[PDB]
């Protein structure tokens, strides 16, 4: 409908797949080459479903801080015949606040979805379903099962996937640029 809605239908259209995992399906933000990034919770194995087609899994790492705490971003190289368009210039240097920010998210359930969740917060440190989390971002949106992984976007920024809810207010994890050097 906005400037907004169109960056973050850009990212969708290129840039996302559904990954299905034993734990569900997600939406899963491809960042370069093979290299793409879902929630840590969808407990990522040797084998994942990429729009139903049967992948090996060449690498997967469930990031941590410095401080050895959970970020609840898995980082997964996937063994898949074409790469990304490489988005990783729209990615953030530094932990930010941020106004006027969409959380777009693509499955079976939530096809074409776009959720405009206004103001996000650098919340920081969240007990996330009993696992202390760092470098959390906070909207005020009733979010719900089936929107994990959805992407977060302002105009011209990727900053985030969506990891939970409290019924109430919706968090992301934090996306780096430093997260992604080669
Ligand atoms: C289909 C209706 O959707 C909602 O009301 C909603 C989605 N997430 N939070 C609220």
């Amino acid at each position: 409908m906005g400037p907004g809605f169109d960056f973050a239908q850009a990212i969708m259209k290129k840039n996302t797949v559904i990954a299905r995992t034993e734990k569900g399906e997600f939406t899963m933000l491809g960042v370069y080459d093979r290299v793409a990034v879902i929630p840590t919770h969808a407990s990522v194995g040797e084998i994942i479903y990429i729009n139903d087609v049967e992948t090996r899994v060449l690498d997967a790492c469930a990031l941590r801080d410095l401080t050895d705490t959970n970020l609840e971003i898995t980082i997964v190289k996937l063994d898949r015949n074409q790469k990304f368009r490489d988005i990783r210039h729209f990615l953030p240097r530094c932990e930010d606040d941020y106004n006027d920010a969409v959380l777009s998210v693509h499955t079976s359930k939530f096809p074409n979805m776009y959720i405009p969740v206004g103001q996000v917060t650098n919340y920081g440190f969240l007990n996330l379903g009993g696992t202390p989390t760092h470098r959390i971002l906070m909207y005020n949106f009733p979010t719900r099962a089936g929107q994990c992984g959805g992407v977060v976007t302002t105009t011209g920024k990727v900053i985030g996937i969506h990891v939970g809810g409290n019924g109430a207010q919706g968090f992301a994890a934090m996306l780096l640029h430093s997260y992604f050097t080669d």
